[PDB]
């Protein structure tokens, strides 16, 4: 249990990739604050964390709202007695050519994916810096490494996360806090399904990656003092940049 | 005059890098619509375009406002009779550690730098696609290739522009429209001290100029088979 | 013991980064074939692998020589009963401006760092592909991501490893074999290293154990391939 | 004529991409030393340079041989009276999976593409440095940005050129010499491969020697661009 005695916050932690990361960190010894917008899913995943022998707390958090993000950090400290790892895994996606993108489409993806990550990171800094050790783990995407047609807004938001991660890493490099990004390739969940199915043919391994894969990378960052500023692809070979 | 008969819109075109790009493209034969928020500067740069023998139009445009950006495209078509090149060169910057960044700081830089570029590109698509040829040129930054401490928000916005550029390039690759980014290194104007220190980090040890950026803009505007690229003009600071 | 029952070859495994990787993989359950040119160091590191409760084999290998590299793979199959992981960690460096580089300087670094990695990978390929499972792990450098002045030949060789890695990963992507690179930053010529630490945001060197941790990650990640991951305190992220 | 009075060496300059670059630089005012192994092609291309009103010199050069590369640089100084631009555009390719690659395959591609570029650059340094101005332009490939399956050796060699370019740019950054790379996409067994690679080009068409010459002219006239490796590839990669 490398993470015994530690506390992790996972935004978007109730399902999909966030759940995978939470359950992996919990398996490795961390108590978890799950932050999401899905009430039943939060409860279910909390039960799974507890089934691993860990403590779990839940927060209803819209990551675009600074007050909710601050309260989330305050709750980890109050309910679980600390904070060591912040995983920003809240994310939204839609598929439209730029010609068909509305301002709402643009703002939604940029605000949740990029601004939400900024707000989460900012909220955790004072505590992590004061304790002289911490792990910030942002979940971007391979769409943060390559521009995807009909996902230009989503790519912009994920590129933003990659760049934000690297810059913040450099700010905190002498503070004992590492900052890294996980870049998932295709993690399964119709236009979206048809798109997903086609993208798999472009993956050299020809198969999707899993939430558990992402959790393994999160656990690696969480236990590597000398890795910071990186954006690592878990994508079956699609890109290596 | 490689761009003879063509029309370019340059947002942020009244001063700095935008002006440099505008005057380079005008020197190369293009008539220019200058879009910015500075009235006297717009007038002055318009006079410089006309002094080169070109026609110039001016628009007062807040690139965060879609209606103004649409009107801008409409004005190039109405006043100058067409549109061939769109240069998105509106940009803002501030220096703060993330711990000191406000939401206003984040939103200002992201909305001007990234959303403004999205809105500009979107407004020009219908026309450029219809005529089967076009050049979209986004001005990012080397901060779109490397995260800069105390500029994390600025880096996010410029990374966004690089990614957006590449994605849009792929959407338009069979439409005859190329989409590329210019990534300036250090182009002069806390800010001064920061600028001065960054120069020591440039292998050539000197700043780059608006004219350098204009030369890259002219290259993109005259290269059919280059698209999706983000080329650094930065004295060797980064090559990614 | 995630690597229980598996066999790893580690070239350059007698000392430094190679040794760190060998000991991490051995700690995680792998039996190790150590390949190097240092006899006493080979014996000492073999004893350390055995002290971890693992079996160890030793091969005297010049990685620029295909016959030796091929025999190394054959020895793993014969002495340890199989092969699951190949770590190419033989590497050499010298510091000269291009103006002062000799052909010998160029060929030495390119043959050891790049051609040696090609030969190792090629030698292990048939077996890993036939069994439908395998891990190939190349040790490049951050100098494979950024050109270093007075190290242009060294950068050329490590860029070559990064590109070779990605290409081979794509060839084997449907064969159950992953191919990845470890890119160490500065692992404690001495004056140069001290000067390079100014370029590391964390302001400290990385360790052979750090690299061993990344090797263990690659060795246990089915769905990561073609990657070149930097362990470098923030120096580069490309 | 932005390059009026200047002298350029173009290795591999007798045909293909090298020829395109030579003619663009000559068109822009430079006198040219063409270095290659093709006798008839060298003569033909030299006549084309002279038809542009420029002077042309010819050298029979194997870029893997240091003495020949040194003689090439000396010939530019002696025959054309100077040297301002070096274009390293000698290049070879073959297609084999790693499982089928021979040492001969590996060495051929690495020695010509990478070592030949090292040798070309090294031979020109003393002169370019002494005059405080110069342009070194290496021709890599998009295979120097992405690993290509069945071209692992070729990718290795072109990745090497990209890294070498960036490193050398940093050595010379205060010497008035810029060092950059041109990365061509697909420029028209090899033919079948090319046809398949076009599926990977967003624009769906190949690029031309003239495209590469245009980028060469750009580098040759941009003081403040150095260390870069710019892709001319219809959108295949932007890294
Ligand atoms: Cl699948
Ligand atoms: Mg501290
Ligand atoms: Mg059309």
């Amino acid at each position: 249990a490398p993470l015994e005695g530690q506390v992790a916050i996972v935004t978007g932690g109730a399902r999909g990739i966030g759940r995978g990361i939470a359950l992996t960190l919990a398996g490795a010894g961390a108590n978890i604050l799950l932050a999401d917008l899905l009430d039943d899913a939060l409860d279910a995943t909390a039960r799974e964390v507890r089934a691993l022998g860990r403590r779990a707390a839940i927060a209803k958090v819209d990551v675009t709202q600074a007050a909710q993000v601050d309260a989330m950090v305050a709750q980890a400290l109050a309910d679980l007695g600390g904070l060591d790892i912040l995983v920003n895994c809240a994310g939204v996606i839609s598929i439209h050519p730029v010609a068909e993108l509305t301002e709402r489409d643009w703002d939604f993806v940029m605000n949740v994916n990029a601004k939400g990550t900024f707000l989460g990171c900012r909220a955790a800094l004072a505590h992590l810096k004061a304790q002289g050790r911490g792990r910030i783990i942002n979940v971007a995407s391979i769409a943060g490494k390559e521009g995807f047609p009909n996902l230009a807004h989503y790519s912009a938001s994920k590129f933003a996360v990659v760049g934000f991660t690297n810059a913040l890493a450099k700010e905190l490099a002498r503070d004992g806090v590492t900052v890294n990004a996980i870049c998932p390739g295709i993690v399964r969940t119709s236009v979206e399904q048809s798109w997903q199915r086609h993208q798999l043919t472009l993956i050299p391994q020809g198969r999707a990656q899993t939430p558990e894969d992402m959790g393994r990378l999160a656990l690696f960052f969480a236990t590597m003092d000398n890795v910071t500023g990186q954006a690592v692809n878990v994508d079956g070979g699609f890109t290596f940049h």
